[PDB]
């Protein structure tokens, strides 16, 4: 076993093909299945795993009531092979109401945050043992990616924020070797608010596309140099912007440097990645709600400020059905590194009042250089057939 | 780990001996078990797995209502070790409402088709990662074997059809190396309609027996040359024909070249294989319905047009009990390659109206050169004891 | 991986110490657990497994009604690591209403009998594939040990009977190499009726203690020579006899050569083994019913006709609680081969009428050369708290 | 695979960071989960496992009634990877109503005690086989640590007691090599009553902190020399004492040599360990009840009689919530040996009368040399939402 370096070119991308779906809410109506949110996917060199933050209960269970809240002492990070839904034999790998995980080629790192809002603890678990921990630096909900971290040559990097959800906060990038924090760098650059980064290897460094919860409906970019620990940041150039909420497609804009100040407050975790001067990106179909999910390429949308020339659109979830968070993960092939993404399909409160719980299922697609058709792969549960 | 070449002679066959049964419908009345259809079996060099297309729900679950339909965005391919029934810890390996899987000696290939009827996508997943995809070529339900594919020296082959279920369609044979499509050949020869092929290694090539849904109650044969990609096809010679529906044994016929035009419309997935000039084949016992299941040898039934001289009959499922699809898989022994088959035992709608769901169990037999007795191994559930 | 030869001396035995218990009936009242009977234990060189014949259903399930019957097409052999109760993820390794399994050092052999009473089939599965099969030789319930077989230097041996349960039958000993039957020898010697043998390695051969269902309440012995295939048989010498039913301890007898003709009809599977001239044996405490379970040594009870001098008694299950079958298995230690046994704890019909099902749990003890105390480890379920 | 020697220095400790939590009582209200008590954690060189003594039943099950009792023939030791809650696929590794387990670098040892109070048996199982057993030496509930044993260079040591819970008893330290007892030493030194020791490697020997159930609310220490089998004992010096019950912090005392005779009767399993002259220790927050849980360092609390100068306090479970037993386990890092602890969170009878059962969940923390914040991680079930 050798460390991963991810030193292959990005695969050619013509769009995305279906990869996995867990159907977990449909299963929850006839089976004991965990209540979750904030899912993601990350793969070791052989095979992929699905992860999510449990709510310390199954769905058909009195403890599923009022699971809309994001942070409790009962949330744990669940980890199963991809496509195995979160049944009662699922391993809870750490105590977490925010997390990130990744494999360095040799073993798994988990970054797990729990405890009081004003004084949380992050644990750093590597190859099955606690190696490091830190306390909150700004006393305002220390929190992290909710998707995979990225490791090159044994140095894993993860983005964390502590501070306001609606104003200037303190973001830092940690560099971790076999579980030990070896350096911490503050965020630098023109991104003004950074949360929930979706990061990917872009050898020789790591590139992240994030959520600006304050003034941007355009997504921040954070670039991380793992050799010298330097950080740069800005915003995706595309005038078709990636956050929710956002303005409509004719009114929206980005010019790469600053938050657009267009319905910038609040947001949703999402992703994008560059392909030469173009950008591939996903977003909800609704501009206001976490409903629908579409991907497309914006021609020159990485390099040219405010480009809106899209092509190669695919519907992942039709506009009539619920989506949620989405994130990137990367998979090493024989000759190239592929990009894949998952979509959280949130069901229950507050939007759906027939039940008292909040949970989700997942759907997952991977880049292809081949061809594909059309469809829609929503959660699929009938809210009226669920236990309350 | 080396690629499989299957370069051993076929084992001697005197008939078939019991191998596996999962009892899944009986278990579903007191346990959380997936709703399935279109099951099959395929083995890696060590051990066998059962697969089937899930319906995105367990049976005792409101979402099992009206699971008679064949294609939805919730169907996934399930994969367990053979004899482990589809419980909630079962892995969903891909999104699929049609599939085929096989192991090349090194890793698993899955061919998984999903999305809109008029514009489906097939994903090609190998060693746990998406390697290729194609879109529908004829915009009319791209679909595949619903049983194992076959790999020689690292080149796996799979038969797919796109086009009418009741007239000329477009069948193609794909050749796939570590998940990458390297060649596609159109069907050639005198088979006029080919679906749901049951294929087996017949070194140096692959031989398939299929379903003609249009004009044949005799089964098509497709022979695939993996070295030069050439294809030949025709029909099993036996006058005791393998499809359902079919005429009775005195009225039925085949003369090897053409569909017989005898109750040829519709059909069921099945199998046969040659043993010198003779053929071993399975079929439903009923000529009209998917009820009962029998195997026998037809003397000269591979080589002599319209031969009806049977011997070595075995009842697998008595005439009074339900069957379904059946397919072949092959298993490498010390000195020879054995042939085995499974039978899908379908329960529920439309035929049984006491319940609202449709699902199945499996029973599996393998070739023997020894001796054996008699019996009947049906699904065994009492429809009146099931959840509706 | 090398073949086992079992060429170490028997361990010193002072009695038996607790090893495993599964509590499966207690668990069945609050969990989905298989209905079973005829359990046993067998270990590969690393670890032990529990096996039993399923009844194709869980206990809290309408299909558990009238599971008293011994042979149906739904019975399968279940196999889990020892101490893991038969939950819904349990593997059904073959179709069987009679079975025997054993590991030769390299892989598992399963001998699985199913089908019609008058014309059964035995399948021989080795390293996960069907290698051989035979049909019934006497058309009267071909049947086998219901406990582990034994392999020396790659040759596994198993005892099977076909014929009357209440008169002369046809017993044969099969010799099987990597799943292939290489020789079959008829029973020879003075045992007059032999069923359900509990066999153990006694290098250079195999020694079995069995059930005489016809005229003996003393247990038969069958000795098997694996080099030349010769067979000898007789009866355990001990005047404290091992079957149920039997006469009381003052009236019972054995003189080593013949069935005692004392309450000889019917019987229960059990075991014994020699220790020099002495014998270690288990039996039910009741002389009429499968209730209680005790072990003891009979001084000179292997060599001296009708010896009744017992010592080192241990109660395993108190007289007030139900037992069932019991069998031997052997485990290789650093310097010696240990002997262990399991006891089936049968609950439900016909004896207990509060429920409609019949099932069992297990308890398991292993030889020790150390010391121990006293106790009683019965099934423990309260029949009045069970689903009917 | 080599034997562990634990010959690295203790890691620096600044306090403890969250490691694992299983949420098992919350899950039990909507899932089939074992009833347990007396849990602990122990790790092989790769990964950690959670263990506990089952009560032979799940919680939503009539057999969970009156599970307050500590010893029955149905209790077994359960073992899962850490964070996997005790679902129905959990392995019961031995019959036990008292236990200890540990891995020597090569394989697992389990010490399992069961049977009659006045004449119990301890089984010693190593690498999956029974290797040794002993009977009760004093006929008064032979019993052991209920947490991990410790092995150096292949010699594992375990502390056991037999005798009164409220007066002089007979404690012995056993030394076990690949499952075989090679030496037994009696307790020696000034500890007057020793139960439920929490032991850790302190190369070249083993150090334990225990429970005095007779006259001490200060905890005993037992030091074990694995080379010459000699034993020394005394009491933790800290005037902030570790048992429950105890006097308040101003009235309590210890002077290192003798039991303090302060609310000394009864007790709870707990732990402490030295860090130079200082001691790190956990205790319940309540002085009378098993409620709350806190850890802190007592400056000079290892070396200076009656020191009460605490620093670095952390709440693990707030004062308003239930705790239970707690124990130490040790984990080998790249350069140092870390200390971790678990807390049993007991729910149900006798204290909570809304239900008829008694069970627990777990929470687990590991030493850190980093930083951390604050929180509280209690069991979290709502007693009014549980099955009775
Ligand atoms: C079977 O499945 C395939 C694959 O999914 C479908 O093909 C895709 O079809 C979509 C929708 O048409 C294509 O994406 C769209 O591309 C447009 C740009 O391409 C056109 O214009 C350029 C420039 O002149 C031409 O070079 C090019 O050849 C095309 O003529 C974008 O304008 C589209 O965005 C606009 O419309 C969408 C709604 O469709 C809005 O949401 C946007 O806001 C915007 O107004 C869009 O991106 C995609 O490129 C095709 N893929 C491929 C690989 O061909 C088939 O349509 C489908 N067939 C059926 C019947 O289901
Ligand atoms: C115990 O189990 C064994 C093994 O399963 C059973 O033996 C099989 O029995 C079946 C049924 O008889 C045999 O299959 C049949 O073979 C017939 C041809 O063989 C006979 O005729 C030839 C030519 O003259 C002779 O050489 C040969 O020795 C036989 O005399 C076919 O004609 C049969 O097909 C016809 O009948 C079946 C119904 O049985 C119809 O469905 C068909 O449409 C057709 O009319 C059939 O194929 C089989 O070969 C035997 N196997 C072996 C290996 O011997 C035992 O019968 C069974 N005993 C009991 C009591 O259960
Ligand atoms: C704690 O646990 C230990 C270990 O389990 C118990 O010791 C065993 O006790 C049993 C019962 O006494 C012993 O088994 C019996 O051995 C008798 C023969 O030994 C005695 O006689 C000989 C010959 O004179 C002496 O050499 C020897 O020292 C003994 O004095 C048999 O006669 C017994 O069988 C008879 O009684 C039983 C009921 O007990 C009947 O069911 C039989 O039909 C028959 O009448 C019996 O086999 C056993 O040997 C002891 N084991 C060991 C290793 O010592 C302790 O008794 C137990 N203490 C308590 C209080 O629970
Ligand atoms: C965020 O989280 C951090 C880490 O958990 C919290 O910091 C810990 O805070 C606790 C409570 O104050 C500290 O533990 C306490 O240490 C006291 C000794 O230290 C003080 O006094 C010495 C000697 O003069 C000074 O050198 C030192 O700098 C400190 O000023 C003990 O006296 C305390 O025990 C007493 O109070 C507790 C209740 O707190 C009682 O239960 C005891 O009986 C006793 O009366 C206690 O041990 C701990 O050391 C801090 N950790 C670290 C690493 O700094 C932050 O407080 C928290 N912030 C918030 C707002 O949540
Ligand atoms: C669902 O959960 C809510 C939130 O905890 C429960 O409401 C709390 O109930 C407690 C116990 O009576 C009250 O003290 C709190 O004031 C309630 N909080 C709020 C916001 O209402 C509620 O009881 C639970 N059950 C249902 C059926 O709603
Ligand atoms: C079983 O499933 C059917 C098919 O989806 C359900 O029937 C549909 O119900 C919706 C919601 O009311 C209607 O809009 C559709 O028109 C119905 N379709 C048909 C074909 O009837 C049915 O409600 C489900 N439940 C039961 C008990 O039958
Ligand atoms: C329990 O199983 C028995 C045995 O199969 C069932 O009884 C059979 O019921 C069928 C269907 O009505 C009858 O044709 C058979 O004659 C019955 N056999 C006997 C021996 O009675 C019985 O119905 C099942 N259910 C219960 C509640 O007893
Ligand atoms: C809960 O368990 C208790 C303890 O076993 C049960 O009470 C026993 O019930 C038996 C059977 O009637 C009586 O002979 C015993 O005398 C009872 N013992 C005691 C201490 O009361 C009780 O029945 C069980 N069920 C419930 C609902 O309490
Ligand atoms: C609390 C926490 O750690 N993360 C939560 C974040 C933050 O509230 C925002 O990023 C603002 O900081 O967003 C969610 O609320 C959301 O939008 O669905 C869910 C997630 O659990
Ligand atoms: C829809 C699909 O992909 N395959 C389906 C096929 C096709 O309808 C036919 O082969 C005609 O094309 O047959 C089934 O309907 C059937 O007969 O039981 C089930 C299967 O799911
Ligand atoms: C039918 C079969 O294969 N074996 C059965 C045997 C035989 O009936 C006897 O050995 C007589 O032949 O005994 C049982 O009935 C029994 O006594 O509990 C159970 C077992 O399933
Ligand atoms: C019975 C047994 O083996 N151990 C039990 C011990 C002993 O009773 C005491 O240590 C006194 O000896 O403590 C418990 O009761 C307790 O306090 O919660 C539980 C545990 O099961
Ligand atoms: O942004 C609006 C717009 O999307 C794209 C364009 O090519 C238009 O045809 C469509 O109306
Ligand atoms: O096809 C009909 C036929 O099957 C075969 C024959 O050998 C007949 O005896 C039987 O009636
Ligand atoms: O067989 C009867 C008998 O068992 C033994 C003897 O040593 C007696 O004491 C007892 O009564
Ligand atoms: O033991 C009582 C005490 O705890 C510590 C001290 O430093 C005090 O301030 C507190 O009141
Ligand atoms: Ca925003
Ligand atoms: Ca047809
Ligand atoms: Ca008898
Ligand atoms: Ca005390």
């Amino acid at each position: 076993a050798e460390y991963r370096n991810w030193s292959k070119p990005q695969c050619n991308i013509t769009g995305f093909a279906p990869f996995s779906k867990d159907n977990s809410i449909r299963l929850s109506a006839g089976g004991d299945i965990w209540v979750t949110r904030e899912p993601y996917v990350s793969c070791d060199p052989d095979k992929c795993y699905q992860f999510a933050l449990g709510q310390g209960t199954t769905l058909n269970n009195g403890h599923s009531n009022d699971t809309v809240h994001d942070r409790t002492p009962y949330r744990t990070l669940l980890m199963n092979e991809l496509g195995v839904p979160f049944h009662l034999g699922t391993k809870q790998v750490c105590i977490a109401w925010s997390s990130s995980s990744c494999h360095d080629g040799k073993a798994w790192l988990h970054v797990c945050v729990t405890g009081d809002d004003e004084n949380a603890t992050a644990s750093f678990i590597y190859n099955g043992r606690l190696v490091d921990s830190i306390g909150s630096w700004s006393k305002k909900i220390l929190r992290t990616q909710e998707s995979e971290c990225v490791c090159i040559n044994g140095t894993c990097t993860v983005v964390m924020t502590d501070g306001s959800a609606s104003g200037k906060a303190d973001t830092k990038i940690l560099f971790i070797e076999e579980g030990k924090i070896v350096h911490t760098s503050p965020l630098s650059g023109s991104a003004q608010h950074v949360e929930e980064c979706s990061c990917y290897p872009r050898y020789p460094g790591v590139r992240c596309v994030c959520r600006d919860n304050w003034k941007g409906s355009n997504r921040p970019i954070v670039d991380i140099n793992v050799k010298d620990y330097s950080i740069v940041s800005s915003y995706v150039c595309s005038g078709l912007v990636g956050d929710t909420p956002r303005k409509n497609d004719s009114s929206s804009s980005s010019h790469c440097l600053d938050p657009n100040n267009e319905e910038g407050g609040h947001g949703v975790k999402g992703w994008a990645f560059d392909d030469g001067n173009d950008v591939w990106m996903g977003r909800t179909i609704s501009e206001k709600l976490r409903s629908g999910y579409e991907t497309f390429k914006v021609i020159e949308g990485w390099s040219k400020p405010n480009s809106k020339l899209q092509i190669n659109r695919q519907v992942i979830v039709d506009r009539g059905n619920r989506s949620g968070y989405s994130g990137i993960f990367s998979v090493e092939g024989k000759s190239c590194i592929n990009r894949c993404f998952y979509v959280e399909l949130i069901r229950g409160r507050k939007q759906e009042t027939e039940v008292l719980w909040t949970s989700n299922s997942i759907v997952v697609f991977c880049g292809t250089s081949g061809t594909y058709g059309t469809g829609s792969w929503p959660d699929g549960a009938d809210i009226n057939l669920m236990p309350i």
